[PDB]
């Protein structure tokens, strides 16, 4: 129950929570359901039972849902990531004109990339925002504006599709900015069906540069699999997670 918990502060509504029982450090999502209909209520169930089924290193874990039909809330009991997400991240590293670490990016690659192999099998947007750092460098998937990270087949008509979003991100992770930018949506896709970007800074190796850019390719046949990306000779046990 809510009652097992004392929220310290609200993060973002999502709230850094203390277990009562053990002083665990943990978060929930605040979920105001009073206004849903028995329909969406239903897929709302739905949901989060997929989400307690998913177990995985590089997957923020979902531990708990605890039920307040008095206020109508749903809680989402989860796991704290003390890093934030990735795209403060980015923001910091923007702002502050301070390039990211070739060894942040090879373990944020190695991470995500294992958690895709993931959803792959089990078959969750691949954006900065949606990307958060725990304690020990672990990377971990979570659950209007310009499509900066639309893939060329998503324009029309795939696992390959994933890997150019990818791409996408670690690419921004590395110069700050996405490979494609522009300010409507028909000059963005314009330029996606191009294909054509700046190199990553040249901080960064010929093998990193090289690797993003091929999930970078236009055609989705070309962009390696999440297997041929883990047997790349940059990625190396301290890259993946640790307990
Ligand atoms: N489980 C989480 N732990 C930490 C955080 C954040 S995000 C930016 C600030 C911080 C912290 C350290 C002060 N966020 C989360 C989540 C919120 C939403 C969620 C989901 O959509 O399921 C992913 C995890
Ligand atoms: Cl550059
Ligand atoms: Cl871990």
């Amino acid at each position: 129950r809510a009652e097992d918990y004392e929220v310290l502060y609200t993060i973002g509504r999502c709230q850094k929570i203390r277990r009562k029982s053990d002083g665990k450090i943990l978060v929930w999502k605040e979920l105001d359901y009073g206004s849903m209909t028995e329909a969406e209520k239903q897929m709302l169930v739905s949901e989060v039972n997929l989400l307690r089924e998913l177990k995985h290193p590089n997957i923020v874990r979902y531990y708990d849902r605890i039920i307040d039909r008095t206020n109508t809330t749903l809680y989402i009991v989860m796991e704290y990531c003390e890093g934030g997400d990735l795209a403060s991240v980015i923001t910091k590293g923007t702002k502050e004109r301070q390039y990211l670490d070739e060894e942040f990016v090879l373990r944020v690659m190695t991470q995500l990339t294992l958690a895709l192999k993931e959803c792959h099998r089990r078959s969750r947007d691949l954006k900065p925002a949606n990307v958060f750092l725990d304690g020990k460098q672990n990377v971990k998937l979570g659950d209007v504006g310009t499509p900066y990270y639309m893939s060329p087949e998503q324009m029309n008509r795939n696992e390959k599709s994933d890997i150019w979003s990818l791409g996408c991100l670690l690419y921004e992770l590395c110069a700050l900015m996405p490979p494609f930018t522009a300010f409507s949506q028909k000059e963005l896709a314009g330029k996606i069906r191009e294909g054509k970007f700046r190199r990553i800074p040249y901080r960064y190796s010929d093998e990193l540069n090289e690797i993003i850019t091929r999930m970078l390719n236009l055609k989705d046949y070309h962009r390696p699999s999440v297997e041929e990306i883990l047997e790349n000779p940059l990625i190396l046990e301290h890259h993946h997670h640790h307990h």
